[PDB]
């Protein structure tokens, strides 16, 4: 409540379309040394009536030191389900809710902590709200089930200079390695991002005319098996700026002319939950 910026609470948003299996709602924010609690709700209602069903209610309690989940329907609350609250008053929070056909999978700090079985129709979720002692800094709802190996084209402009490709993924618990390729029309790979847990390093290289280049590694692998990560590839003037979980992990000098990077491939031991061009 010190600064504004955006996402002022009480925050409310009407979904373009009902929440569907494979989609994720991401909520990030800051709390104060005096914060007591805040809530995240997936609710029904018409358009602004407010008071209908609440398929999923999440209460983050600093007083009780617990994260509590419940559902409200037909004018009554069900039995609450609890998990420990890993957060201390102050410091940032990162809560993500992914819908599936039988439950919601909730992660805290990119670690899965709760599987909440649906008690009422997921399709009943038409809005979501966030309120309480929290300063919201980021909110996003989208994604789908991305099959892996994955391959797709990038818009018309592609990963052009000044743009960034954002990928939300989770390295498999017992996976060994995975990769992300940013390609050009002819198949050359401008940037090959290859985390190798068996080698404790992320390999970066380019594939030009069927041949692999030098290879840039080292920098201590910031990823961890089973934990979600936010990968951002920023196309800048002289090089790609690779961010991992909000921190610049490395830079990669362009070996191929930037511009026209209109292809994407993802493979290996990884689960993809979101891809956006920002
Ligand atoms: O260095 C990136 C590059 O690795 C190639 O595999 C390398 C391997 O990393 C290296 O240890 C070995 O000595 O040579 C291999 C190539 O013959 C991958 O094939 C290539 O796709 C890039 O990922």
């Amino acid at each position: 409540m010190a600064t504004e910026t955006n996402y002022p609470v009480p925050y409310r948003s009407k979904l373009t379309e009902p929440f569907e299996p494979g989609q994720t709602l991401i909520i990030k924010g800051k709390t104060a040394e005096d914060s007591v609690r805040f809530t995240i709700n997936l609710h029904n209602t018409s358009a602004d009536f407010s008071g209908n069903d609440v398929p999923l209610h999440i209460s983050v309690r600093f007083d009780e030191g617990k994260i509590v989940f419940n559902t409200f329907s037909k004018g009554e609350w069900g039995k609450e389900e609890r998990k420990s609250n890993p957060y201390k008053k102050g410091d940032d929070i990162d809560i993500r809710i992914r819908a599936h056909d039988s439950k919601f999978s909730i992660s805290v700090d990119q670690k899965e902590v709760k599987e909440y079985e649906h008690r009422v129709p997921l399709s009943s979720v038409t809005h979501f709200s966030v309120d309480g002692d929290i300063l919201i800094t980021y909110i996003h709802w989208g994604g789908k089930y991305y099959p892996v190996p994955y391959e797709s084209g990038l818009a018309g402009d592609g990963l052009a200079p000044g743009k960034s490709l954002l990928i939300f993924a989770t390295p498999e618990k017992k996976g060994k390695r995975f990769h992300i390729n940013l390609l050009k029309k002819n198949g050359d790979i401008a940037l090959h991002f290859n985390p190798r847990f068996d080698e404790k390093a992320i390999v970066r290289n380019s594939l030009i005319s069927g041949e692999w280049g030098n290879e840039e590694r080292e920098g201590k692998n910031p990823l961890e098996k089973g934990i979600g990560c936010d990968l951002e590839f920023r196309n800048e003037e002289y090089a790609f700026q690779i961010y991992v979980d909000g921190e610049r992990f490395a830079t990669y000098a362009h070996r191929l002319d930037p511009h026209d990077i209109n292809g994407l491939q993802i493979g290996g031991d990884v689960e993809v939950t979101g891809i956006q061009m920002v």
